[PDB]
């Protein structure tokens, strides 16, 4: 089995997948993020947040209302199962969570806090 993936947020605001499958027998799944292209943080900053699907837009909201001093996220947020730190062009950062986190029947997704519009899905299989 394959327990992590390899995700890049570019200059122009898009990850480069929309779907992330975790093998049913990880027991710790990594997500290593990177930032292609030539924008910096404080102009194209990127990270990656999960939470259930039905849990995103409630991240989102309360994400907003904390603001760029928090990374658009509310700290310590119980619907945020993992996520990485925000980084810019030519930066990188891993993040690694337990799959006991994650059930078999329930969707997931992941996003960019600072730029919403980026995500994708997130399943067990
Ligand atoms: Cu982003």
């Amino acid at each position: 089995a394959e327990c992590s993936v390899d995700i890049q947020g570019n200059d122009q605001m898009q990850f480069n997948t929309n779907a992330i499958t975790v093998d049913k027998s990880c027991k710790q799944f990594t997500v290593n993020l990177s930032h292609p292209g030539n924008l910096p943080k404080n102009v194209m900053g990127h990270n990656w947040v999960l939470s259930t699907a039905a849990d995103m837009q409630g991240v989102v909201t309360d994400g907003m209302a904390s603001g760029l001093d928090k990374d658009y996220l509310k700290p310590d947020d119980s619907r945020v199962i993992a996520h990485t730190k925000l980084i810019g062009s030519g930066e990188k950062d891993s993040v690694t969570f337990d799959v006991s986190k994650l059930k078999e029947g329930e969707q997931y997704m992941f996003f960019c806090a600072a730029h919403a519009a980026m995500k994708g899905t997130l399943t067990l299989k």
